[PDB]
């Protein structure tokens, strides 16, 4: 028993980050196979910032300009596109480390494992979820872009994000391995600012079954709710709306524990409305809301 | 800027974690050298584990009874010997992928990474504390003993946890790499408690200061204290005593706050008699106690 935000075994990542140069810049990138990907901003320098026209800038780029540094090897890139806002350079090594390993693109909700890197060298390894407003809590201090966020389901390792920037309400923004950013920001230093961000509905429901799975039964009660007057009440306090889809998935959780997913809303309604009253439910005194209902099952009995 | 709960790299460890199954016993050994370390209670029956004699239990057991499984290969066990609660096989290859480590044993308050294990496979990875009653809140199930926790320093790893067992609580009791119990446990099926657990002073503190440097500030104030004052307050509150070897650590982030250690207690204590019902800290509505002056300076630098 326990409950803890996990981390997927990083190793299988730590043998594909690298530094990338490029100018006076050095960030990470992604090497597998025979191709490093990185955020394209690498690219960028001082006046580049605002407005950078890519197209323009990687065109006057030659292989040689790219430093790739793989420990103490230095990689030779003999290629390079772009990709959306990702920076793919061809080199000459196929790395003997890549894992299987597929490309995902997460929905708001889904959480993931982020390896935090400087200068290639992996420092730390924590839990995200793509909030709903396209954002991650994350820990990123200069020199982490091109950190990448991962799944590791069944020996394969599934890349859903690279890490390219801060914005200012100190939370982080990124892409996909294909180079598309999840929501509406765009690789420039122009202001931008992350919507308000709201709580993962299913996701806390998620977490009340685990604790009733590890045997915490104090916040339960004896009423249930309809679907519509649970989201005009969970609304209120800045609440995703809870779908049928997200009904449907908590199924399993319900089959588990006896409690109807309708009267387990009930029991969040109260707690929305009352708080805990100096209890904690697995050790937090708030409602959590980046484990899903898949997290549970992963990690509960 | 971020402040997360975060493990370290767990690649240099995945590479040592094996499978050992001793009749209808399997469970996780780490594989260092031409040795497989895993606990002695592997050669228990459930008969055996009420009141077990491992000297007897041991004698009568031989090479060939302990299976040890890396990966998809056979690992052929030419001796074995205990030392103090840890079985040691030796097998007859040295494992290519032993890391740079040593054995250490940590101090209540310490961290460490904890790689949570199954069937010899890398489950997950997560940050835990060990606490002064000298358990841990972990994340274990069945078949999960055997995993190791760990740090890492420069290239070193080093060991300072073994998974042993559950305590009726929900919380978890391991050894040293040395075989020698963390806290008052002993390796058998009977009635065992941790003893009531108090709150890291240190690391609690700590914590503000992460706070601080990522802007959360409502807490300060302009007042301070002393040593002897907060200590009777922190007695009352079942904290920890704060020491001048704690003041001392916490140096760097006094300095680079402008808030001095005293300055910072004054805020705790306010927090212990006046509260944070509801309300929040780097997302928490506890007081969290599981990063020490270290881990905090490590992620922010
Ligand atoms: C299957 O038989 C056993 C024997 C021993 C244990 N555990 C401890 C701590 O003695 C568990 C199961
Ligand atoms: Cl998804
Ligand atoms: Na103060």
């Amino acid at each position: 028993s326990g409950f803890r935000k996990m981390a997927f075994p990083s190793g299988k990542v730590e043998g594909c980050m690298v530094q990338v140069t490029c100018g006076t810049t050095t960030l990470n990138g992604l090497w597998l196979d025979d191709v490093v990907y990185c955020p394209r901003h690498v690219i960028c320098t001082s006046e580049d910032m605002l407005n950078p026209n890519y197209e323009d800038l990687l065109i006057r780029k030659s292989n040689h300009n790219f430093l790739v540094q793989a420990g103490n090897v230095q990689l030779r890139v003999i290629g390079h596109s772009m990709q959306n806002c990702v920076l793919k350079l061809k080199v000459d090594t196929a790395n003997p480390k890549t894992p299987k390993y597929k490309f995902v693109r997460i929905q708001p909700g889904q959480t993931f494992s982020v390896l935090a890197c400087y200068n290639g060298s992996p420092s730390g390894v924590y839990q995200c979820a793509m909030r709903p407003n396209f954002t991650i809590k994350g820990s990123f201090l200069n020199g982490s872009c091109g950190s990448v966020g991962f799944n590791i389901d069944y020996d394969c390792v599934s890349f859903c994000y690279m890490h390219h920037m801060e914005l200012p309400t100190g939370v982080h923004a990124g892409t996909d391995l294909e180079g598309n950013f999840y929501g509406p920001f765009v690789d420039r230093q122009t202001a931008q600012a992350a919507g308000t961000d709201t709580t993962i509905t299913v996701n806390v429901l998620a977490w009340l079954y685990a604790a009733v799975i590890n045997g915490d039964r104090w916040f339960l009660n004896r009423f249930t709710t309809t679907l519509n007057d649970f989201n005009l009440v969970a609304m209120k306090y800045n609440y995703e709306p809870l779908t049928q889809d997200h009904v449907d998935i908590l199924g399993p959780l319900s089959a588990q524990t006896g409690i109807a997913v309708l009267d387990m809303c009930a029991s969040l309604k109260e707690l929305l409305q009352n708080g805990m009253n100096g209890r904690t439910i697995l050790g937090s005194a708030l409602l959590e809301d980046e484990f899903t209902p898949f997290d549970v099952v992963r990690q509960c009995s």
